[PDB]
DNA sequence: AAGGCATGCC
DNA sequence: AGGCATGCCTT
DNA sequence: AAGGCATGCCTT
DNA sequence: AAGGCATGCCT
């Protein structure tokens, strides 16, 4: 099967927010509204903001999961490539083969789905700090979109799911991702190609 | 290391908690504690008084352990140790091994431990009742690298976890505080408290 | 792993030299040799003819071994092998182990060695004297990763070392050449020669 | 004792030239004529030019050595700090303890002096490439001047000696070095400090 | 690149 | 100690 | 197949 | 930082 990518704001009015960081050639992470697509560097901080209109009950969780965007690849599990899965870059919390990690959260939980084989990463939902209007999660993507024998130049979507403590769905959003060496340059290229 | 210790405050059955002197915020005061951040700012090798408060005295053989861990989860599995320079300095107090970040000063019964499973350093003294007239037990800690030390803490913040333990080493109580070991404790304290309010 | 095998040229008693076809320099020529660099430029999995020239014929049972090594000293002790991706590729020729960078095509008497003491890989075939009117023996090698493969040669130059050896594995002669396995052998040879002068 | 730092051109007219790289904040390497001082980043290329009026014999060598500049530190051997000594920054040729390396010269040699324990790096002298008038060596400095447990904010000199094959001196030149994060910034600051208001 | 600031030292 | 010495971040 | 582009990385 | 270049892939 294929996990749903249907936007669902749900009862908490759950939306995603991004930092608008421009298009300098090698900016670490930038987001393109035209494309609803994140462009980021391998292993670097990728902030994603969680915006809600009302606070979810305690025990709420936030899951991220990658799937290939193109229909002919959707059934293939998105994983790190054979080279990077073997690299010495463990943070001591994440599985070597998971593409998406969360950094900065000791309560992070990774899953290898026993039936789908799909990887995901889950953290508990915490409301914004005082004064803040949104909750920021810092993701890292641990292969380039180009990785031979991994994503192998295929676009992926990251699906962000808000879940109750047992995994029932409360909210869903998604964005496309390109992990590459030069996010600003590649953001500009894809955008210009869209004209 | 492959695991991390708890930082969960645990008063336990003796009502265990920590107390800190009120100190300056003068640029380079040798040790100053921020209640807003629950964070100690201090200079390398300078006295850090930490007060132990209990509601009733624990049994003889009770011990007090201090251990350092990285605050950031992405570094938390890594053992906090001295940098290559300071490890090789000739600054022993007579008992402390050269690789240990935290020393206790002024106590003959101090012991330094390397965990053989976790590899983690800690320093442990026997627990003493507060002196006659006093309400708490003051221990004098030192930190033997700056937070900035290259090849050591390397600008990564740490927490010090203080545990009350029985003689076999089971937990009686736990508290913790962040530490920055820096050149200008008063300056840095204020900078960080200012940042809170932004 | 282990120490570096000698790369010293040793023509020996049989006058052992190598020779290479005088190929193209068009962008993506499958295989081209630069006399100036003593360097082959070739594509992944494409035929790389290598000529054996001896002044005098080696005895029955002589064998021809090739083995790759990193050119550079910091890299010399590391075994040249295929990157994790290509090693797990379904590209067997039926005979070569999947980790081996260097294959021989067209030769059912090929053997592949995983050296138990050095961990180094090599591929060896029986020596055959030239046929009739031919002045050399040609072996067709294939290189199964690009020089650039991350997790493998990772942009680090290699040498291939061809040894002539007796039926017992004793050295008879030795030659070597540098290799770059890349997408566009012609372009990259031009570039590299250009940069030399 | 302390090695001599006194400049002399000697019989080959031996002198150093530097590149004039300007003072942008983060320029890799830049040189101050007014200070006879090179400002450079840790581990980056520092080009140093050898100029001679006549060609010394082959077997002629060019050695580089750091000493502390201040008279009270002079007798202390200049070395990397414990942290950088330990880092994984090896080129496979240089000893981990040596501040000064030569990059891009496979003939480099390092010395630990048996009497003084001072470090040095030496390369054969080679004549200018045809159509050029000087020989360039690429030095790397492998600690910052500010490195705690190494130079610890003490200025140093590099002494470049032209030597015959016995190590007899043919020519000497020296210059101050500051290894720092922002050479351009720091050269500016230091030259501004030469001024009277 | 080159603004911004962290952090040692005076 | 405000002012500087000097490192490292990201872009 | 030369020309153009995709895309990682180094330089300053 | 954008420029430049290494180096795979394509039309
Ligand atoms: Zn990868
Ligand atoms: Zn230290
Ligand atoms: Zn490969
Ligand atoms: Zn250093």
């Amino acid at each position: 099967s294929v996990p749903s990518q249907k936007t669902y704001q749900g009862s908490y009015g759950f939306r995603l927010g991004f930092l608008h960081s421009g298009t300098a050639k090698s900016v670490t992470c930038t987001y393109s509204p035209a494309l609803n697509k994140m462009f980021c560097q391998l292993a670097k901080t990728c902030p994603v903001q969680l915006w809600v209109d009302s606070t979810p009950p305690p025990g709420t969780r936030v899951r991220a999961m990658a799937i290939y965007k193109q229909s002919q690849h959707m059934t293939e599990v998105v994983r790190r490539c054979p080279h990077h899965e073997r690299c010495s870059d463990s943070d001591g919390l994440a599985p070597p083969q998971h593409l998406i990690r969360v950094e900065g959260n000791l309560r992070v939980e990774y899953l290898d789905d026993r039936n789908t084989f799909r990887h995901s990463v889950v953290v508990p939902y915490e409301p914004p700090e005082v004064g803040s209007d949104c909750t920021t999660i810092h993701y890292n993507y641990m292969c380039n979109s180009s990785c031979m024998g991994g994503m192998n130049r295929r676009p992926i979507l990251t699906i962000i799911t808000l879940e109750d403590s047992s995994g029932n769905l409360l909210g869903r959003n998604s964005f496309e991702v390109r992990v590459c060496a030069c996010p600003g340059r590649d953001r500009r290229t894809e955008e210009e190609n869209l004209r």
